[PDB]
C-alpha cells in the first residue's frame, strides 16, 4: 500500500519538514540531493543555482568551505527558496547531548540558523537527540539517523541499524527519517536517503563503494539518492545533475507502479 | 608488568606524539585532561594559562567558539609550549575517508594546523582512519578511536569495542590510543583517555554519567581523564584542576604499586 511521495506529505504523523521535502519532490519530479561537496563558496553557490530545478535537497559540509562566512549561507538560502529545495548540513554530529546542542546553535556556523536538517550517529544512545532537539526543536528543524553506511568496514548493521531505527521512531517530533543504504523502517512517515550513488560500478581509494540509482531506490527501497562525485567531478554538472534525477525518478514510479 | 608513564614514553613502537604526552605527564605528575568547553576565546586562553603546569593535554571543541580566529590557536600553541601540554581537537571525525580528509586539513578550522590529537569514531570502517592519516602523518599528527563512550544508550560495546582496538592496533603509525571507559587494549604502546569524570556521583540531564577518577584510573586502568565541568563550572577552577590531578594521579601510582 505504498503511497506517492505526495500523498506521503500529508501522513497524519508527518513530519512538517519531511512533508516540505516530500511536496517539493513531487511537484518538481526530483529525489536527488545534490553533495555539494567543494571548497569555494562561489562554486557553492554556482552549483545551487544552476542545479537548483534539478534538486529536492543540497547537502552541505559546512566545514569544508574555505571562504565560509554566514553571508554565504544567506546567499544559499534565497536560492533555496527560489528553485525550492532543502538544505542539509551533513554534520554527523556524534557527541554527548551537551556537547551536540552547542555545536548545533553557536560556533562560528551556527549551524541551526540555516540548515533545515541536519544528521547524527546513534552511538552516543538517545541524549545525541535528545540534545539537539534542544535546539531543533524550537526552530523547526528536523533530523536525520544513520542507520547503515556505504563504507567498507561500516559497523553500522545488524543491532545498531535496529537501533537506530527504535531512536527514531521514539523521537519523531524531531527525527524525519535515515542515512541508509535501503529502507529500513516500515513507518511511511521516514525518509530514506542514500548515498553511495553513482551510474557506473565503482569506488574510491578511501573505503567508498557505489551502487546505482536503479538498485537503490528500485530494488532497497530507499526514496532519495545523494550524489557527490558523480555529479561534482562531470564536465556538465547539469547534465550530470539531470541524469541522476531521471534515474531516481523513474526507479521510484516503477516501484510505485 | 606495569610500566611507568616514562618507561612508556620509550616503548620500541611508541608513537612519537604519545611519546612526548608520556614524558611531559611524567615530568609534571599530571594524567589530568581539561575539557575546555567554552565558548569565548578569552576564557579558552586564561584557563589554558592558568591550569597549563596541571595539565598533560587541552580538550578543544573548536565548533563551539563564538570567537574562533586562527591567531586565538596560535595564542594557544604558545601557552601550549610554555606550559608543555598537548592540544586534542575533540572532533570526533566519522564519515568516509574522503571527506574527513577534508575536514581535518580544511575549511576555516584547518585542524590539522593546530591540533597535535584528533579523534574519530569507527562506524564508517578502516578508511575513517586511512583518510585522516593522509593528512595526519606528513604533518606528525596523532589520532584517539573511540571504542566506548560514557553517555546512558551508548552502542559503543562488545564487538564495536573490539572492532575499534582492532583498527587501532592495525593503524598504528597514526592511532596512538582511545577514548574509552577503561582499558580496551592490552598493548602499553596505546593511551586510554576517559572522559565521563567527576569526583562524585552524578550525571547530567542530557545522558552524561559520572565515574570517579579513582574508578577509572584504578580499578578500570585507564591512563587519562578528561574532565569538563567538574572543573569548568567551579569557582575556583585551578584548584579544582588540582583536587582531578592529584585524584588523577595518586590512583595511577597506586595501581602501579
Ligand atoms: O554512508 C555514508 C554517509 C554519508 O553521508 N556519505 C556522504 O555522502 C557523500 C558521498 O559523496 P560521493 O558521491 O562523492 O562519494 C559525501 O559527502 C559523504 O560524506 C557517504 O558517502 N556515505
Ligand atoms: O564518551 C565520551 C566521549 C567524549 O569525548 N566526551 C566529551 O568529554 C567532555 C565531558 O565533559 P563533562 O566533564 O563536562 O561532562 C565533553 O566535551 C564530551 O564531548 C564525553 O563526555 N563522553
Amino acid at each position: 500500500m505504498e503511497l506517492s511521495f505526495g500523498a506521503r506529505a500529508e501522513l497524519p504523523r508527518i513530519h512538517p519538514v519531511a512533508s516540505k521535502l516530500l511536496r517539493l519532490m513531487q511537484k518538481k519530479e526530483t529525489n536527488l540531493c545534490l553533495s555539494a561537496d567543494v571548497s569555494l563558496a562561489r562554486e557553492l553557490l554556482q552549483l545551487a543555482d544552476a542545479l537548483g530545478p534539478s534538486i529536492c535537497m543540497l547537502k552541505t559540509h559546512v566545514d569544508i568551505l574555505n571562504d565560509f562566512t554566514l553571508d554565504v549561507m544567506k546567499e544559499l538560502i534565497t536560492l533555496a527558496k527560489c528553485h525550492e529545495f532543502l538544505i542539509f548540513e551533513d554534520r554527523k554530529f556524534a557527541d554527548i547531548g551537551n556537547t551536540v546542542k552547542k555545536q548545533y546553535e553557536g560556533g562560528i556556523f551556527k549551524i541551526a540558523s540555516w540548515a533545515d536538517l541536519v544528521n547524527a550517529h546513534v552511538v552516543p544512545g538517545s541524549g545525541v537527540v535528545k540534545g539537539l532537539q534542544e535546539v531543533g526543536l524550537p526552530l523547526h528543524r528536523g533530523c536525520l539517523l544513520i542507520a547503515e553506511m556505504s563504507s567498507t568496514g561500516s559497523l553500522a548493521t545488524g543491532d545498531y541499524t535496529r537501533a537506530a531505527v527504535r531512536m527514531a521512531e521514539e523521537h519523531s517530533e524531531f527525527v524525519v527519517g535515515f542515512i541508509s543504504g535501503s529502507r529500513v523502517s516500515m513507518k511511511p512517515e521516514f525518509l530514506h536517503l542514500t548515498p553511495g550513488v553513482q551510474l557506473e560500478a565503482g569506488g574510491d581509494n578511501l573505503g567508498q563503494q557505489y551502487n546505482s540509482p536503479q538498485e537503490v531506490i528500485g530494488k532497497r527501497g530507499s526514496d532519495i539518492i545523494i550524489v557527490g562525485r558523480g555529479i561534482i567531478s562531470a564536465a556538465d554538472r547539469l547534465e550530470a545533475a539531470e541524469m541522476y534525477r531521471k534515474a531516481a525518478w523513474e526507479a521510484y514510479l516503477s516501484r510505485l507502479g
